[PDB]
């Protein structure tokens, strides 16, 4: 039993917590917080790579410009940021030599024409072909969507380090966490913890019932244990996708709103040879055509590819057919990508991976003001996610969506 | 996604079918898959270094009752230590009694011994007799209706904290030195250098016949679908997965009825072996309360061992938190000890495990020790199948079974 039950320990769960247990409102309510892992952290999730280095497998940068208030937890709760250096490229193909120009060029056709699906609107004027040469050179293969938009294209591409010099956003600074982010998640859990709420990490909510004034939960384990749980007051932060197996009629109930979702891959890779440093890479990153799409090189510690979307799936897909054939892949994609002979890219030592079949959910486009949490019309449940806000896919939508559910559940409660 | 041959479970009955099938010559060159839910291979065998490596899983074996797994053992390499918690120290007054009344009711058995072995004591001692002398023996399966009394007696002879009430003290038992793990780890390394490709961390959902082969859908433990076609499939799983399955379990395999049973381990370090005191070293205490079965091991660690209604008693002592679970255990110890609270001290570190199916067994018939699906052609591969239900042993005949009526398919 609680007064107050949180479901979801990722950073907006666990920011939701820390307002809740900060405000005199809720004196004496107790407050337990549920997961599915057995870690907090969600999208979030830090790990040191074979003693090496610690990577993101998740969450990776953040902008003081973009991100305020989670610059201002990084530096609440004591946590040490490095620069992030991937904010330009310096080995242009000739195509992206021409990027901002092509981009400047059709942006006053926005107006007209910004609501169709990226690639349709630069095909309108470049034709498909050449369309389709420009979208893939800027990395993100979101931008390929039919459900991506050219006005939410250039909004993407702004807000991404490695691009943002395409809209003219070189300004903007990145930082990642020396120590990971996980240090942060971390920070808020010892905080929240400190002050009385109770984990239950490794249970996962199966269905929510009404029952009286509260709510009856049933939660599984994941070594089989059932589990119900009576609260009286709701906050499911999770994302739009979690929302589904459950039975509170997400979204119809809620706003009627459409969310979209794709999916994101990394790979990380260390060498027994830092070899990347010849050719003037290190802290540098490529994109390139080939599958492995966006390649970072990391000081002389390691290297990783991200890719999203098909080329998340394509990733996946290589990995569950084998790990000597996803690391010859790579291997092979590597070689082209620096026009040298394949023999002459290591082997690698030690590798990690991580697919989120989620990784990026979303409002679709729309006209209706969509708040950056919600309440279910009848129960009066409260939903809180980064994905309703317009920081989507980024942790600073977390701590907006969590002030918001925060303010939304301290107003039941009064 | 394709194999000739797919296993699906990589406990120690999945990793020795593919062992065995993998040394025969008429498997040669053939593409093995091996699929397991988990991201690493040995199913209900779990060893943990305790910040001492200890068994989370299974955590003995005797040479007497179980000679497939010595000859495993001595085959891999593996080293053995003494395994000493096979007698009673320090026996309560109903525990010096067990051994004349285990053998007085005996002959009985021949009459009655179908009967739940609750029911076939309280017929000669009465309810309240029969509870305190089948508590003794700490194993709270002994109480279940689906355990018959000859079930009970096989139980009792083949536990070594026990095996004396039926005059099985002669049989000797070893841990694994480095831990079971080992076993396994040599077990996948001598298999994947044969040929076998792993794919740890996928779900097997549903199977359906696929003209000549099988189609699997597979879930993998990030949401990934994958579907895998092979020609030939053991499910080396036990039977409470294999209901879960679109396989039409048990009806179609045996019609025989199965049962199954939760396991709880939980182990606990300190600062100094404070049982010493007590002349407690490598002594095992059976109590009536909710630790039933202490064991203290030399001077580095203890754990409790738990079942049936008891195992689920701990979980749910888990999940209200851990606190008041570390609480709970001080105070049984005190109990069980006979002294105060005060003189326990809190530990260092901890960890426990809770096993939903822990065991799992046929109920009752010339079970076979595998079983083939009458259609398809699948084939089943448990201890659950076999006169050793809840021991490694159990596995590894199942497995023999399996492999032979597997290359039995091929030729
Ligand atoms: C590869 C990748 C890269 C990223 N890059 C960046 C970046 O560089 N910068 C940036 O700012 N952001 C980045 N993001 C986004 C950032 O990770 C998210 O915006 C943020 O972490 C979302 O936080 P959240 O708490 O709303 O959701 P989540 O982190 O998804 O947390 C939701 C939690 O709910 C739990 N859950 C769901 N369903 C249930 C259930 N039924 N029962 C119990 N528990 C449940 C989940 O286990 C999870 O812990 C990245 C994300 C990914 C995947
Ligand atoms: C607490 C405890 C103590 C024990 N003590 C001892 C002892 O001291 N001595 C002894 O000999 N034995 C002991 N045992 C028993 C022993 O552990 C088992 O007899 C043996 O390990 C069973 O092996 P198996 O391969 O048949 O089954 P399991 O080890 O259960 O292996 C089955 C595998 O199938 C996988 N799986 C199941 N369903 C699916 C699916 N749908 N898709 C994919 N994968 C799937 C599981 O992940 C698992 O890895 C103990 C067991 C427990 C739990
Ligand atoms: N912001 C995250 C995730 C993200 C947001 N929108 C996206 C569109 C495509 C791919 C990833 C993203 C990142 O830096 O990666
Ligand atoms: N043989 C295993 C498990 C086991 C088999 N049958 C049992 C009945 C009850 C409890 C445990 C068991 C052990 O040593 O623990």
């Amino acid at each position: 039993s609680s007064d107050i039950c949180i479901v979801g320990a990722g950073i907006s769960g666990l920011t939701c917590a820390s307002h809740l247990l900060d405000s005199p409102a809720c004196r004496g309510l107790s407050l337990r917080i549920f997961d599915m892992q057995q870690e907090a952290g969600g999208r979030i999730r830090s790990k040191m790579l074979d003693g090496k280095a610690s990577i993101e497998l998740g969450a990776g940068r953040y902008s003081p410009q973009l991100h305020p208030h989670f610059q201002s937890a990084m530096q609440h709760y004591s946590q040490k940021s490095e620069v992030y250096p991937f904010t330009q490229l310096k080995f242009k193909s000739h195509v992206q030599q021409k990027l901002k120009r092509a981009m400047n060029e059709l942006s006053p056709r926005l107006k007209e024409h910004g609501k169709e699906s990226f690639l349709q609107f630069v095909s309108r004027y470049q034709g498909h072909d050449s369309a389709v040469g420009m979208i893939r050179s800027m990395g993100y293969d979101a931008l390929f969507l039919p459900d991506i938009s050219a006005e939410m294209a250039y909004d993407i591409v702004g807000k991404h380090p490695e691009i943002q010099s395409v809209t003219d956003n070189d300004a903007n600074q990145w930082f990642a966490a020396e120590t990971g982010f996980a240090g942060l998640i971390q920070g808020i859990k010892a905080k929240v913890k400190a002050a009385g709420a109770r984990f239950s990490l490794g249970y996962r909510l199966l269905s929510v019932r009404t029952d009286g004034d509260g709510y009856l939960l049933q939660l599984a384990g994941d070594d089989g244990w059932k589990l119900e749980h009576r609260t009286r007051h709701l906050i499911l932060a999770i994302p739009p996708s979690a929302m589904a197996g459950l039975n509170v009629d997400f979204p119809e109930a809620w706003s009627g709103a459409r969310y979209g979702s794709l999916p994101l891959f990394k790979g990380f890779l260390t060498y027994g040879e830092p070899w990347w440093l010849d050719y003037k890479l290190d802290d540098q990153v490529l994109i390139v055509d080939n599958p492995l799409r966006k390649i970072y090189f990391k000081g002389d510690k390691y290297l990783f590819f991200y890719t999203d979307s098909e080329m998340a799936n394509y990733w996946r897909g290589c990995v569950a057919e084998g790990e000597d054939g996803y690391l010859e892949q790579i291997r092979t994609h590597l070689a082209s990508a620096l026009g040298i002979v394949r023999e002459r890219i290591p082997q690698p030592l030690a590798h990690v991976h991580k697919y989120w079949a989620h990784g990026v959910e979303f409002c679709r486009d729309s006209d209706i003001d969509h708040p950056s949490a919600l309440s279910h019309r009848d129960s009066g449940i409260i939903a809180c996610s980064d994905a309703y806000t317009e920081h989507a896919g980024w942790m600073e939508g977390g701590l907006l969506s969590a002030r918001e559910a925060s303010r939304l559940l301290l107003q039941r409660i009064a």
